[PDB]
């Protein structure tokens, strides 16, 4: 649908500050200045490094993604460069969030984030869409209780490879499927449960396919019980059809969230509950009016 993607003129918005850059482009905090208005509305703008018909075709798919746990493409400006406009997320990405909060995050948040990421990826799988670059850096925090997958469509649009997130078949043959996204999901879960450790830290990207072929995998995070680590390891089976399905991961992590201290061991966890209804309501009113499923609370 034409209606989902806004074509912006360069005069309608301005880049203000670089937020960073990765494999496909550079992101800026920007301002949208709607013509004839005096308001300045914060947005994120991603300008791609390095056709228009093909670009717009993929942009319309990206703009069609409508799920509480996946970011939608809102607008595009095609000039000499491709610029992608999306909602700005002040909390930033979940990788930085778990690093910065390494001592104040409880099991309920971690297990619910795993549910939310699996729900967003399952939505993509149901639409027959493959992400190709899932990682904790590509999950954005809308509120601490609500996360969203970002950068859907970018890898396809432009495809340093994120070797350390990639299924072995993607590394060796650039094969990407829902089940290779499941491998990346397992790495993403490992990043969360380690509070943002670097996977395979110190090992050169060029050594990784050899390590995987020998059967070596990312280590058990100290907070994870064996059932949680077995899920991660199942995501990294060489046989892609032996890996879990995202819909299975929604079920498993939701079950775990109903008994969180049975599945993760975190110092001080009893002091780290989900927000009260009062605090949740206040967050939603200021930052998060969109429809979403209830978070999974503990039975006890
Ligand atoms: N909508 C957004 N709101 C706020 N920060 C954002 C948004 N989108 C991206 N960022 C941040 O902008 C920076 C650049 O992102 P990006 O160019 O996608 O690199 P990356 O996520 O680190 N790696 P990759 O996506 O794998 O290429 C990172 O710090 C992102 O977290
Ligand atoms: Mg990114």
């Amino acid at each position: 649908n034409q209606a989902l993607l806004r074509i912006l003129k360069e005069t309608e918005f301005k880049k203000i500050k670089v937020l960073g850059s990765g494999a496909f482009g550079t992101v800026y905090k920007g301002l949208w200045i709607p013509e004839g208005e005096k308001v300045k509305i914060p947005v994120a703008i991603k300008e791609l490094r390095e056709a228009n018909k093909e670009i717009l075709d993929e942009a319309y798919v990206m703009a069609s993604v409508d799920n509480p746990h996946v970011c939608r493409l809102l607008g595009i400006c095609l000039t000499s460069t491709v610029q992608l406009i999306t909602q700005l997320m002040p909390f930033g990405c979940l990788l930085d969030y778990v690093r910065e909060h390494k001592d104040n995050i409880g099991s309920q948040y971690l297990l619910n984030w795993c549910v939310q990421i699996a729900k967003g990826m399952n939505y993509l799988e149901d639409r027959r869409l493959v992400h190709r670059d899932l990682a904790a850096r590509n999950v954005l925090v809308k509120t601490p209780q609500h996360v969203k997958i970002t950068d859907f469509g970018l890898a396809k649009l432009l495809g340093k490879v994120p070797i350390k997130w990639m299924a072995l078949e993607s590394i060796l043959h650039r094969i990407y499927t829902h089940q290779s996204d499941v491998w990346s999901y397992g790495v993403t879960v490992w990043e969360l449960m380690t509070f943002g450790s670097k996977p395979y830290d110190g090992i050169p990207a060029s050594e990784i396919s050899s390590i995987l072929e020998k059967g070596e995998r990312l280590p058990q995070p100290p907070i994870c019980t064996i059932d949680v680590y077995m899920i991660m390891r199942k995501c990294w089976m060489i046989d892609a059809d032996s890996r879990p399905k995202f819909r299975e991961l929604i079920i498993e992590f939701s079950k775990m969230a109903r008994d969180p201290q049975r599945y993760l061991v975190i110092q001080g966890d009893e002091r780290m509950h989900l927000p009260s209804p009062t605090d949740s309501n206040f967050y939603r009113a200021l930052m998060d009016e969109e429809d979403m499923d209830d978070v999974v609370d503990a039975d006890e």
